[PDB]
């Protein structure tokens, strides 16, 4: 009894023409005696044929794992085109069909807010700078940090939370040596999200 | 083939003598033909006998569900005592054993920081006030908000995130009408966590 899992591309993959968005079709618990698999892909029901089917991998539990990767057009996904994977195995009476697309909902533009460390935080040798992203829909988003055009390393972001009003929000937290902050260095969280003009925005933060 | 799941109490249950901490032993996919179950509980291997075993509930998939609830002593769990559930069913060749205890690790005191809304946020009719809890271990924690001793309603908190240094942190976000904030009302996130003196602390925030 095999099952299939269908993964969407990653947000910023989608948002940057530069990047390569992929839809991933994963089939597990494939019969170890009859490992032969057939993938079929569809774009709004339209069969396409450009998917790279990876070599089957033997797992440690007497099953195989089978991955099919479809390259997608940025705009296509953005315009909410459907991607359906069909998987046909001889040890299964009917082929499995999963489908995925950009989540159905009105797009909503993220509001970004930079926030100092707390007065009391100025006790410790590390401070936390606070990026705040809210109101956005869907959930698919990415934040980064940087200073002097160079990306910062020591930050962490939450996974998006559902807000009362059906929007999502999240916080990003960049920690830095107090000295940097007090020297008046400028830092900015950058946010990628389909609702943004050019899918990107930057909001800066430095000690007043 | 039944399975068991063993749930810990909830943080603040543990932290307030007032509250009632419970350890929950859940057994699912119990045979619909042979539904007869036997629970056994243990405190550091020591069998106790004070658990309330709930009536078995027929599920919609031809299985039963069986819950056993053990009341625990606040200090006991706090001192990291072990709670092992044994489940014995006739349709299973060996009884299932799960065990749980306060997570193993050095306790670490949460640092709480209140943070204004962003200057730019003062555009909208709703603002966000920002409670920040960091450095804590373990993860089991709870935040609330209040003003004028009355609990606030419209806030949301993230689930704890793992921080670089093996600590957890999280943010709480309380939204309020701009007018309240500009009137100079005082708001404070309150945090319950075992590392706190008296398991509690409060940090306030009002417009300067
Ligand atoms: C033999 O050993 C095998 C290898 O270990 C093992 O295979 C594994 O099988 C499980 C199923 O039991 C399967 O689990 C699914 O995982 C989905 C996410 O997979 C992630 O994360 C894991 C680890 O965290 C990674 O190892 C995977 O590679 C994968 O990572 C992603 O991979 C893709 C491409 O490779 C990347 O693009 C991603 O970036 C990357 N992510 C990360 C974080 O790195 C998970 O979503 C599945 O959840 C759904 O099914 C569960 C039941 O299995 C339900 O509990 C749950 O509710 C989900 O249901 C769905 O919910 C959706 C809404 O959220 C709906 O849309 C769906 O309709 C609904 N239901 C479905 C589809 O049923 C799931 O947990 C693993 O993927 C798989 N391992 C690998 C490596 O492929 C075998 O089980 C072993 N067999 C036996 C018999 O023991
Ligand atoms: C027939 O229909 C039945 C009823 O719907 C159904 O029963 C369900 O079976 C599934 C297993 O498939 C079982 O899922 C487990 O759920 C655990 C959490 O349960 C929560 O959340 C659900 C919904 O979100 C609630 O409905 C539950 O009541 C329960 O809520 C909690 O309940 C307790 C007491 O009631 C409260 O105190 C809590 O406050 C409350 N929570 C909330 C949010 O309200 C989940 O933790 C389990 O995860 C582990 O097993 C998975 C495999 O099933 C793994 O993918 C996963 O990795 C986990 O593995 C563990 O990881 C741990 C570390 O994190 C380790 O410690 C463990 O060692 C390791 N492994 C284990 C134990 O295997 C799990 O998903 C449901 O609980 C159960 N439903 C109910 C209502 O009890 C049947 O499946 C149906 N049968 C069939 C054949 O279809």
């Amino acid at each position: 009894g095999p099952s299939v899992f269908l993964f969407p591309p990653k947000p910023k993959d989608t948002l940057m023409i530069s990047r390569t968005p992929e839809v991933t079709c994963v089939v597990v618990d494939v019969s170890h005696e009859d490992p032969e698999v057939q993938f079929n892909w569809y774009v709004d029901g339209v069969e396409v044929h450009n998917a790279k089917t990876k070599p089957r991998e033997e797992q440690f539990n007497s099953t195989f794992r089978v991955v099919s990767v479809l390259t997608v057009v940025h705009q296509d996904w953005l315009n909410g085109k459907e991607y359906k994977c069909k998987v046909s195995n001889k040890g299964l009476p009917a082929p499995i069909e999963k489908t995925i697309s950009k989540t159905k909902g009105q797009p909503r533009e993220p509001q970004v807010y930079t926030l100092p460390p707390s007065r009391e935080e100025m006790t410790k040798n590390q401070v936390s700078l606070t990026c705040l992203v809210k109101g956005f829909y869907p959930s698919d988003i990415a934040v980064e940090w940087e200073s002097n055009g160079q990306p910062e390393n020591n930050y962490k972001t939450t996974p998006p939370m559902l807000d009362s009003d059906g929007s999502f929000f999240l916080y990003s937290k960049l920690t830095v040596d107090k000295s940097r902050w007090q020297q008046g260095n400028v830092f900015s969280c950058s946010v990628m999200h389909e609702a943004l003009h050019n899918h990107y925005t930057q909001k800066s933060l430095s000690l007043s």
